[PDB]
């Protein structure tokens, strides 16, 4: 740091080895079922004395029993979301599963919320979409949809064109908010790269802006030697150059959502909060529901 001048002293966004801190990531073993990789709150936000290097089966609580079924591998059920109790004093959390390509089993814990029941908020949502009679009708119909799903002050949809530049194309705010509506951004605001995991990763949640990166404890996979593949990791710390931008626009927090057409990122749902903001994984599963609803509108519109 301080100490080391002269001159050596002078981005993969999937290999951030650091998650937000609104969260928990495990890395789990499965010769073993042990943990070899924590973020380093980890101890502090489960309530547990230690987490680095014990079996989950010595974890206080119930996490074991609750994703062992799900563990078997040819079940090709991963991701999956379990919900659990963890520690001491117990609370409750839901576990979001999946492998990366190496480097073992990694659980993503965040403190559980009740039920969401939005069935009948659905239904009529989903009915919108289905008869939506041009991209213009949907993409209005889309914004306003999310606004009273999530409560987020600004939600917009942010289309790609064929050179990769963005378009506000639908956009609805609270009363007040600066208009971004057809305003058009280079398509370096949307790295190649970033697009191509948002085709895997189809929600992204940035609570706070401000936040500090929790670093993964050890950072290297002592698995594969190399930086965890963090690309299915929904705590994932946010590139540094994006959380800058955001600042710069008075921006607090982030939701958005992939619109996958034709396997291919067409635009994304993109939301802005004005105070930090948290949506929990079962409002994310309906955003992700209506978002693949949409896709196949889209797609059926283009023709
Ligand atoms: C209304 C205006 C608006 C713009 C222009 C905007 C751009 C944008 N950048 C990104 C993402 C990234 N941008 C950048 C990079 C830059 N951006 C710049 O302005 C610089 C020139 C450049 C270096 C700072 C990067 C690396 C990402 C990936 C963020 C990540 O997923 O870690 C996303 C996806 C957000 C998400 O999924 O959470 C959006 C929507 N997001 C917005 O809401
Ligand atoms: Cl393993
Ligand atoms: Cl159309
Ligand atoms: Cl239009
Ligand atoms: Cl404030």
């Amino acid at each position: 740091r301080s100490m080391v001048a002269g001159h050596a002293s002078g981005e993969e966004i999937h290999l951030a080895g650091s998650i937000q801190p609104h969260g928990a990531l495990l890395v789990v073993s499965e010769h073993d079922h042990r943990v070899i990789q924590a973020s380093a709150n980890a101890a502090e936000f489960l309530n547990l004395g230690s987490v680095l290097g014990v079996p989950l089966a010595e974890i206080d609580g119930d996490l074991l029993i609750k994703i062992l079924p799900h563990l078997d591998p040819t079940a090709e059920g991963m991701p999956v979301a379990v919900r659990c109790r963890i520690g001491n004093p117990s609370t409750e959390y839901c576990g979001l599963m999946h492998r990366p390509p190496e480097g073992g089993l990694i659980i993503e814990l965040e403190r559980a919320g009740p039920s969401i029941d939005l069935s009948g908020t659905l239904a009529p949502a989903l009915e919108r979409i289905r008869t939506a009679g041009s991209l213009r009708a949907l993409c209005d119909d889309t914004v306003l949809l999310f606004q009273q799903c999530t409560g987020y002050d600004r939600v917009m949809v942010y289309r790609f064109d064929e050179q990769g530049h963005g378009l506000v194309f639908s956009e609805c705010h609270v009363p007040g908010l600066e208009s971004y509506f057809g305003n058009r951004y280079p398509s370096s605001t949307v790295p190649q790269m970033a697009r191509q995991l948002y085709v895997r990763q189809r929600v992204r949640v940035l609570v706070d802006v401000t936040y500090q990166p929790v670093p993964l404890e050890p950072r290297l996979s002592p698995l594969t030697g190399r930086d965890l593949d963090m690309s299915g990791c929904f705590l994932r710390s946010m590139s540094p150059c994006h959380l800058q931008y955001l600042k710069d626009m008075g921006v607090r927090a982030t939701l958005a959502v992939s619109l996958v057409v034709g396997g291919k990122l067409w635009g994304l749902v993109v939301c802005h909060h004005y105070l930090p903001r948290f949506i929990r994984f079962e409002l994310r599963a309906i955003c992700k529901r209506l978002a693949e609803r949409i896709a196949t509108r889209i797609t059926a519109l283009e023709s």
